[PDB]
């Protein structure tokens, strides 16, 4: 790693270790608190301290280090903090410099930043993001059921089986809004309803997910809704047929 050299004469201002959050830069700007004040301020180029881009931290003070990924962080931060449970730190795109006569933001290599608070995003309906510092929205299990940025999702009933609700009066699908524009193709709409089981078939386990073929042509999809013995009926809806 660096090395913090040792007690050379310098020039007043000329800034050899950079204080917690921010950064080493070589200009001969005014800077102070991170932020330039003045232009041309030094005879010669010196050492100063420039704040962190925000979405990036520093204890050593020679490098903004990006944060790592289920964290984010505002300008000048010491130490990323974790988003919460149910929630992604999905990082906001960055533009390269149009010119090098521009002040840059990061390091040419780094292109995306979770610059803000709000880049936590919450988990669509169907997933669920169960511990802090999440990285990624878990697809809930086959016959559970989650709300909007949940930590776990519970299962269907008795009577119902998972499955969508297209057709249901409670459509529990997540919307586009929260799937295909707050992330991108990552996370597409996931079944989410539990139907109840058509009549004369009772289901009688807790956790039932309708079993779907990805080939319709060949197989067509199933659900686990068993018939009801011969002699005995069942209304549409829980299980134990009388
Ligand atoms: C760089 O900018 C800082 C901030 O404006 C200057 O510090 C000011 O100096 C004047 C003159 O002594 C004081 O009255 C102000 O109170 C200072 N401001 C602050 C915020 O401390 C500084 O002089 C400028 N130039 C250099 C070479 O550092």
């Amino acid at each position: 790693p660096t090395n913090v050299p040792q007690r050379v004469p310098l020039p007043k201002g000329f800034r050899t270790t950079c204080f917690d959050g921010y950064e080493l830069i070589f200009s001969n700007d005014n800077y102070t608190n991170g932020v330039r004040v003045a232009v041309d301020a030094y005879p010669y180029p010196v050492g100063q301290c420039r704040k962190c881009p925000g979405g990036t931290a520093t204890m050593d003070g020679y490098r903004c280090i990006p944060c790592p990924s289920g964290y984010w962080s505002n300008e000048g931060a010491r130490e990323c903090t974790a988003c919460p449970a149910g929630t992604i730190a999905k990082p906001a795109a960055l533009t390269a410099r149009a010119k090098y006569s521009i002040d840059p933001t990061t390091y040419h290599f780094v292109t995306h930043l979770a610059m803000g608070p709000e880049s936590c995003k919450k988990c669509p309906k169907g997933y669920f993001q169960p511990n802090i510092a999440g990285t990624v929205c878990l697809p809930c299990p086959s016959g559970f059921v989650s709300t909007s940025g949940a930590t776990g999702c519970t299962a269907c009933s008795e009577g119902t089986y998972h499955t969508d609700g297209v057709g249901t009066t409670t459509p529990g699908e997540a919307t586009s809004l929260d799937t295909t524009d707050t992330f991108g193709s990552i996370y597409p709409i996931i079944p989410n309803t539990c139907r109840q089981c058509p009549a004369n078939t009772y289901l009688p386990l807790r956790g039932q997910a309708a079993i779907a073929s990805m080939n319709l042509a060949a197989v067509s999809s199933a659900t686990p809704c068993r018939p009801c013995e011969d002699g005995t009926w069942s209304k549409a809806g829980a299980a134990g047929c009388q």
